[PDB]
């Protein structure tokens, strides 16, 4: 998982928990799995 935006580790995060929301950190990705 490589984002460029938050918004961007949404696809991984919709594959990590199903869920299209999550962040990106300066140089790594964030999914809100709840």
């Amino acid at each position: 998982a490589s984002c460029r935006t938050p918004k961007d580790c949404a696809d991984p995060c919709r594959k990590e928990t199903g869920c299209p929301y999550g962040k990106c950190m300066n140089r790594k990705c964030k999914c809100n799995r709840c």
